[PDB]
């Protein structure tokens, strides 16, 4: 009934920075060759979406944001082979083209077709499928999930189990997989190790899940909001510390607590200072620190390279280092097999029309993940 | 015969920064418990010794420098069990106490007993074995090899093959092992990979040796002194580039040359800017950059953490990541079995008495390693 036709539907359009989303009617073009049009079922509110609002993350405006989601294929363009109308799917904000040097490399996941490094806010072919009040609207990360319908390139979508609960597994599209993979795949946390996790939001809690799954003996949560500590302990933190409680820098505190530095630290906030602190608190000869948070655009940190010369390793990753199209269906299968839990991350479930209220909960510190339902 | 007695001998004392060494008589006390007094046979001139002169590497003055050396045990203190008088030995500027958390860790080598992090310029017991003009003189990195005799703690000396040629294997005490291990142990260079090596001195040439040994397909040497290129090619560089020849920054050149960034890069100079350039030139999703050079004291670099967030790994190491006391005798055994060559590193030989000429050769750019003979 809609295949081949322009769809008019509701989306949340961001017309300019530092404004509420506008919930209004948009036109969604049909998919061109190698494109997929998805009916959205559920989408999470990630801090990275708020970064677009705040100007922390720069991407062309006006835009349809949203990148953590799940939905059902409405139609496919010519030449699509990996999904069919009716399939449950998760959009992939890091694509997997399968052809580039990164996709071919055993470790890399930051596919060269990404729209992260040099954001264009379009489909692969450099155009947009969205119109609103007669004006073209940009895509975001090739996904644009804050809309009843989106169009994505085939390399930016994965088919998942037909029985999966979309209102939970949307989190595999960003927050859960990013944190969990940062621990198990990027850091490669070891059994019996001591971990420090800076930032106890949806992503940091998922890092904790991964550290516990990996067998860490101690997992120290760090957050300036002590209301975040109870849930961090539920999912595996052994101890939580608030930097504001101490008269000395928290890297010194964590170094003392761990009798000379932690084995693994994770920055899961997005601040230059905590990136350096998290590096410093890992053991100087063999510690590993992983940057997960997204910092403000175009700002450099300052650090003393002796922190590295003694033996520390510093790395970062997008999407937990997971090759996105290969990994997403397997993560959903693992969820269906009860290998990990997603409910601990979900604090609020709201209709899509309450998107602004959902962002206000995040900004105020009150929520972990709000899932919006279409 | 000299056991238990003070030895008067010649050493090269550095009384103040930015002045020639003074070759003059010092008094060397006998070894206390768990100390070893060594008659030096050969010592190399490493750029880190020059860093003491220049104030790049800060350690208490006046001082007897020198850390890349080999000699013969003259006497042992009470309780020493790992060397005997007459044994050939290499002093270990990074100790291996065998008891601390780092020594017990499978990967770590920066032993907590080191005198690098918070330099005191003493023996383990906080005192000095050197007197000159009636004044106490500091040790350097627990080794102080610019002296006809030195005293070192037992954890800072390794017994080596009785037949080894000390005028060659002194290089295993620093420059060869540092560079080679940075490639084979720290970076873990893989077969068929592309490597970039910044700085083609003694240590950078040893990194090239390691990259070639590990099977790299391309090894790009980078130096502003084109006179360094011929020897770099002899030990395995496939191409060399001088940043001075280009209008574009060399990270851009190297990214172009490697069709999108190198697999492994190494900073082997000691400049903040080239540390950042070397990180930038490795591939953004899966590249690894290793800092080997020693930066100017207390100075911070500035960098954009997005370089890490895409997936790069940044690390550093002292002494090529080798656990020193375990590794040095094995490296000497491998040299004796022709598993690697040291002669390409040695461009000049001088008597100890011409130490200042040896430093002039390093500073002029003419030498790689000058070996000084006692
Ligand atoms: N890498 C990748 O991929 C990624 C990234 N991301 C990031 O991360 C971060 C985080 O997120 P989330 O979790 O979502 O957030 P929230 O919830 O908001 O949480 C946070 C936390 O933190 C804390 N804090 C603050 N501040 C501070 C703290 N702590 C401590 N200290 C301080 N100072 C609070 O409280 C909370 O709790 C961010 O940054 C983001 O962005 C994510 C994800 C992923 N992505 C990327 C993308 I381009 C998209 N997505
Ligand atoms: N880590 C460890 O352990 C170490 C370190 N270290 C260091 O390193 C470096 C290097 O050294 P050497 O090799 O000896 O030096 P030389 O010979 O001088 O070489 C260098 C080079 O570079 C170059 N450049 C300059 N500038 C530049 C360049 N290139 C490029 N760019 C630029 N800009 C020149 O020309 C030459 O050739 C240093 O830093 C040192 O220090 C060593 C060893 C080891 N240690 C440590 C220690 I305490 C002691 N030892
Ligand atoms: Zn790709
Ligand atoms: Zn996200
Ligand atoms: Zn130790
Ligand atoms: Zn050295």
């Amino acid at each position: 009934s809609t295949a081949g036709k322009v769809i008019k539907c509701k989306a949340a359009v961001l017309w300019e920075e530092k404004k509420p989303f506008s919930i209004e009617e948009v036109e969604v073009a049909p998919p061109k060759a190698h494109e997929v049009r998805i009916k959205m079922v559920a989408t999470g509110i990630c801090r990275s979406d708020d970064h677009v609002v705040s100007g922390t993350l720069v991407t062309p405006l006006p835009v349809i944001a949203g990148h953590e989601a799940a939905g059902i294929v409405e139609s496919i363009g010519e030449g699509v082979t990996t999904v069919r109308p009716g399939d449950k799917v998760i959009p992939l904000f890091t694509p997997q083209c399968g052809k580039c040097r990164v996709c071919k490399h055993p470790e890399g996941n930051f596919c060269l077709k990404n729209d992260l490094s040099m954001p264009r806010g379009t489909m692969q072919d450099g155009t947009s499928r969205f119109t609103c009040r007669g004006k073209p609207i940009h895509h975001f990360l090739g996904t644009s999930t804050f809309s009843q319908y989106t169009v994505v390139d085939e390399i930016s979508v994965a088919k998942i189990d037909a029985a999966s609960p979309l209102e939970k597994v949307c989190l595999i599209g960003c927050g859960f997989s990013t944190g969990y993979g940062s621990a198990v795949k990027v850091a490669k946390v070891t059994q019996g190790s001591t971990c420090a996790v800076f930032g106890l939001g949806g992503v940091g809690l998922s890092v904790i899940m991964g550290c516990k799954a990996a067998g860490a003996a101690r997992i120290i949560g760090v957050d300036i909001n002590k209301d975040k500590f109870a849930k961090a302990k539920e999912v595996g933190a052994t101890e939580c510390v608030n930097p504001q409680d101490y008269k000395k820098p928290i890297q010194e505190v964590l170094t003392e607590m761990s009798n000379g530095g932690v084995d693994f630290s994770f920055e899961v906030i997005g601040r230059l200072d905590t990136m350096v602190t998290a590096l410093s608190c890992c053991q100087e000869a063999y510690g590993v620190s992983v940057i997960v948070g997204v910092p403000p655009d175009s700002q450099n940190l300052s650090m003393n390279p002796m922190l590295l010369l003694s033996g520390r390793t510093w790395k970062g990753a997008i999407f937990g280092g997971f090759k996105s199209k290969d990994s997403v269906p397997k993560l959903v299968a693992d969820f269906m097999a009860k290998k990990f839990a997603l409910d601990p991350l979900i604090t609020h479930v709201l209709p899509f029309e309450k998107i602004n209220e959902g962002f206000d909960l995040l900004r105020s510190g009150e929520s972990i993940r709000t899932i919006l339902t279409f």
